[PDB]
DNA sequence: CAGGTAGACGCGGACATCAAGCCCGCCGTGAAGGTGCAGCTGCT
């Protein structure tokens, strides 16, 4: 109704991008594309697809590249201790990360 | 078996200008990605 056109728009453009990509002119690739993306199946796809945490404060891949395990999205309180201080709880506000 | 005592060692003034400082061509490639799903053989 209101943003509909902007995410059809951002449909478009990943079909277009797909298109420039791959440039096959071969058995109806670019129309086996736009069966998918002209359609809403591409929306049910995303709503398929699961596996995204959304977490910052945890992230156990840096350890090892194939270390499947948990991951957390938690702030720390503040400790009481004078001097020391970390994960930036003053201000700044934070931006998420995706695994 | 032996071999010396003593006291002092100078001043002055000056130390140069000129002009320039190269061109050319080129700098290696290879290996260092997870995850989820479909489908294929082998087995009970």
């Amino acid at each position: 109704q209101e943003l509909r056109q902007f995410i059809e728009s951002f449909i478009q453009e990943r079909l277009q991008g797909k298109l420039d990509k791959l440039h096959p002119d071969e058995d109806d690739k670019r129309q086996t594309l736009l069966a998918t993306h002209r359609r809403e199946a591409w929306l049910a796809d995303a709503a398929r697809r699961v596996g995204q945490l959304q977490l910052v404060t945890h992230t156990l891949k840096p350890i090892h590249p194939d270390a499947r395990g948990s991951n957390l999205h938690s702030l720390p309180q503040a400790p009481g201790q004078p001097g020391l201080a970390g994960s930036h709880e003053l201000g700044d506000r934070l931006v998420s990360d995706v695994v």
